[PDB]
């Protein structure tokens, strides 16, 4: 069957990136979104799993995505891996790691566990690495003995804001489940206004490619834990750190098929890993119109350093996604936008890319967390904007920096963009009186090809990863669980811009 947006993606990354082909980005062929008996788009977890049902009593998506998080590693033969930001895993999802774990010791097996967190140089770590191991170890009582923990809190850099935002369960490096769902008890579990997200779960070549990604960021945490400053670590069991797990439990075999579905995980390394990609010879030419409402202290790493881009092709892998919309695309995000300063306040090149978009008449969606979400700077479920206007007018600039007329670029903006504040319900706040927040990472592209992982769209220099499906298939079940009702609640949350009927 034809990829042509994989294709295109995959010819952007080799162009960007060729040297992290293999270890950072990977397209494999033959995997299966891993749903349930009987449950066919059940490979989609979203939480809580309210669509038009305010009171939200039940979360059944929640408790979905636990459950498969429990049964997953209760699979596990050799190795589990976890990212995620910090904390490390509590609440539920810890519980779904213990009791998976006590499972698999339980069916004579002897685990091998990385997790790994991302830390912000402000935020500060209740639990640290050796508490939390210790804890573990607690909760697995017997079993611990045959559980072998590597343990790591992280950060790349303090200066340039980079750390691991990846959001990852990877197991024997053959099922993976990634999204932009964080382990964290108060954001999902223990709350009265649960935040909307959603993961994905798969099995086959491209859990490996997952599997290579976590083993280039453990290779970096393991020799930097000589420097407490960016990395704690504790294992368990007089156990070495191990930089290579998955590698060790690949093999030297190629990952086994176990459906057909054409995927590209593609992630990025941030800041403070490695420099640059010294095998790639991109060349862009980066963009010359800055934003005229903000300037960056820092060095502008999203629209002005080539190098960031060769270490990070997850940025170009998005971009070159939009682009290869022929139709339509759906982009649901917590934001599109940062908080300016520190962090430039949008990534040029794709608001260009969306701007040609409009201007060729190619439909666009934006849903974003609703601008009453304001939130400190670490929570999921924010906005980065006051208002849906500074979406449009942002777009109403790139477009007259392309047509060159304002009525061209009102056409444009007026006729083929949708612009909403997410909504689940035909309630506009949850009964705890605070309003819906988005914490999606998701770009939707003709009804063929789509992203699912931890890569916001607004601009961020951390350790992120997702995954590319193209599958007419896949995507219509994502049309149908996911985008339809976002739309059909959140279009009464609807934009008008400035210059539209």
């Amino acid at each position: 069957p034809p990829t042509p947006h994989l294709d295109a993606i995959e010819r952007s990354l080799r162009d960007t990136s060729p040297g992290l082909e293999g270890s950072v980005w990977q397209r494999t062929d033959g995997n299966r979104l891993d749903a349930p008996d009987g449950d066919p788009a059940g490979w989609l977890l979203q939480t809580p799993g309210c669509w038009g049902d305010a009171g939200c009593k039940d979360r059944a998506g929640t408790r979905r995505l636990l459950d498969k998080m429990t049964r997953n590693i209760a699979d596990a033969r050799h190795t589990v891996d976890i990212s995620s930001l910090a904390p490390f895993p509590n609440g539920g999802f810890e519980d779904a790691v213990v009791d998976g774990l006590k499972a698999s010791v339980a069916a004579g097996h002897s685990p091998r566990v990385r997790i790994l967190v991302g830390a912000a140089p402000i935020y500060h770590l209740n639990v640290v690495p050796s508490r939390y191991r210790d804890e573990l170890i607690g909760k697995l009582g017997a079993a611990a003995g045959k559980v072998t923990l590597n343990v790591a809190s992280m950060t790349t850099s303090k200066t340039s804001l980079s750390w691991n935002h990846s959001k990852l369960l990877v197991v024997d490096g053959k099922t993976a489940i990634t999204g932009g769902i964080n382990t964290n008890k108060d954001d999902y579990l223990d709350t009265a206004h649960p935040v909307s997200d959603v993961d994905m779960a798969l099995s086959g070549p491209a859990a490996r490619s997952a599997g290579k990604y976590l083993d280039t960021l453990w290779d970096w945490t393991c020799r930097n834990a000589s420097d407490p400053a960016k990395v704690w670590l504790a294992t368990s069991n007089g156990a070495s750190c191990m930089p290579s797990m998955e590698q060790d439990e690949a093999g030297s075999a190629p990952a086994e098929p176990t459906g057909d579905v054409p995927v590209i995980a593609v992630g990025g390394l941030g800041v403070g890993i490695k420099e640059s990609d010294p095998s790639s010879g991109y060349h862009p030419d980066l963009p010359t119109a800055p934003d005229t409402k903000c300037t960056v202290g820092l060095h502008d790493n999203t629209n002005a350093d080539r190098d960031y881009d060769t270490v990070n092709p997850e940025e170009n892998a998005l971009r070159s996604l939009i682009a290869s919309a022929r139709s339509h695309v759906e982009i649901s995000q917590q934001d599109l936008n940062a908080t300016c300063p520190p962090l430039p306040r949008y990534d040029i090149r794709t608001y260009d890319t969306l701007a040609g978009k409009l201007a060729a008449g190619v439909k666009v969606r934006i849903v974003v967390s609703d601008p009453a979400n304001r939130g400190a700077v670490g929570s999921g479920g924010r906005s980065q904007i006051k208002s849906l206007d500074e979406i449009s007018d942002t777009l109403r600039t790139r477009l007259v920096a392309l047509t060159g007329d304002n009525e061209k670029a009102s056409r444009a903006l007026c006729g083929n963009l949708q612009l909403a504040s997410f909504r689940s319900s035909d309630a506009a706040k949850w009964a705890d009186g605070k309003p819906y927040a988005l914490h999606h990472k998701l770009v939707s592209v003709d009804d063929s090809a789509f992203y699912i992982g931890s890569k916001n769209l607004y601009p961020a220099w951390l350790q992120d990863f997702g995954y590319i499906v193209e599958s007419p298939a896949a995507a219509q079940q994502l049309k149908t669980e996911l985008l339809d009702p976002e739309w059909k609640y959140s279009q009464q949350a609807a934009a008008t811009p400035a210059g539209c009927p």
